[PDB]
């Protein structure tokens, strides 16, 4: 009974594309923009609540399609819980797709928080993004969240590795808090929609990745 | 600092409607196939898990558009978990339509269980319903669920009133299963538009419920 589950998980993928106009003009954020930003690492939550970070962001780096980010859930409060949820889910006891081995916590982690949503003061794990392209690819290597996207180039993959390579439970909330921002992502609109769009936009499929959408 | 949120929650909706043919053939359920069955009361459950019994259903009734179901949610335990969550939801914290009282529990009920679905071994309180008309109405009143639902009659009111009027804890499952059954419930394909419909179908709407959908 070892328990090689609650073990970091890392999540990867577009805070925003470059190529694509937002719903609400609020959202616009242009090339110019995010890299005079570039100009002490910040934080990963769930759903912007501060009393629920789980991690923090390990990289980000702007290419040509977008601003991508790679994240490390390391919280152990927090992939405890969310170990205890996917032991009780039908989505997760149908595994992923047969070539990826089944990986309870990480395809809790690609249902339930399917989306990236940046905020820089933090970066936040949705259930959908806003933004068009946010999808979230959750994995247990660093390398293996990048491979997922075509777009990235090998140069764009070697300085993200350059800075994943570079104090107690930040989780503060619990179950019944993420209880109660589940029942809110249910009513978002076109969820599955907005979400199945994504994936063919940064070019992932669900045959390569723990996506469960 | 009075804790009357804790205490008992009312649900009524159709179990089956008789003027809609199901999506499946497998869901065919007829009046006269009902009837029969209508001849140690039928237990009241989250998602089909027996494990996870929250309380009773106190009246049946066939009507003329459909089998109409009015349950009682009792479970202490159950109650306490939904009443934790419900702090913590963003659409509960927005609160019903102006004239309908707060009551963050109702809400939170409304919005994660709004479907009604019927396996008689029990009645389940799911995400939605897979029969169409299955909209689960909440309230604190049995007199106030059954009277939003516009095709129910006096003399139909009057059959379920005289049933509703006439051993522990049951959920032994937890924060985390529901957790669990959550993300679930997040990939069931047009569960909004399914849950308009039904709106519109058994009349209901939310400026006299607390319906979220
Ligand atoms: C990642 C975020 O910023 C939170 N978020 N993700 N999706 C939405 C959303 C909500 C409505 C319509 C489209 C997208 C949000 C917004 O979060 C909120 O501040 N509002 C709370 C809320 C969410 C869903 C339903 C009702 C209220
Ligand atoms: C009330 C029920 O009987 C459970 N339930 N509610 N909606 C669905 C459903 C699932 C897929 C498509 C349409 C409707 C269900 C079915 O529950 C299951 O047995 N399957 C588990 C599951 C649910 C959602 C997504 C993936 C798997």
């Amino acid at each position: 009974q070892q328990s090689q589950a609650v073990a970091p998980v890392y999540v990867g993928g577009f805070l925003a594309r470059y190529d694509q106009s937002p719903d609400e003009a609020e959202l616009l954020l242009p090339r110019d923009v995010v890299e005079h930003w570039l100009h002490v690492a910040l934080p990963l939550n769930i759903n912007h609540d501060d009393t629920a970070v789980v991690g923090h962001v390990a990289a980000m780096q702007s290419v040509r399609d977008g601003l991508f980010a790679l994240g490390a859930v390391t919280s152990p409060r927090f992939l405890e819980i969310v170990r205890r949820a996917s032991e009780k889910s039908e989505l997760v006891s149908r595994g992923p797709v047969s070539p990826l081995q089944p990986d309870k916590v990480v395809e809790f982690l690609s249902g339930s928080y399917a989306g990236l949503s940046l905020s820089f003061k933090h970066v936040a794990l949705c259930s959908v993004g806003r933004r068009r392209g946010t999808l979230a690819v959750y994995g247990r290597d660093p390398e293996w969240v990048t491979q997922r996207f075509p777009d990235l180039t090998a140069a764009d993959r070697d300085g993200l590795r350059a800075q994943w390579q570079r104090s107690g439970d930040p989780f503060r909330s619990d179950s019944y808090g993420l209880l109660g921002n589940s029942v809110d992502a249910l009513y978002i609109r076109e969820r599955l929609p907005k979400l199945r769009y994504d994936k063919q936009l940064v070019g992932v499929t669900e045959r390569e990745s723990y996506v469960k959408a």
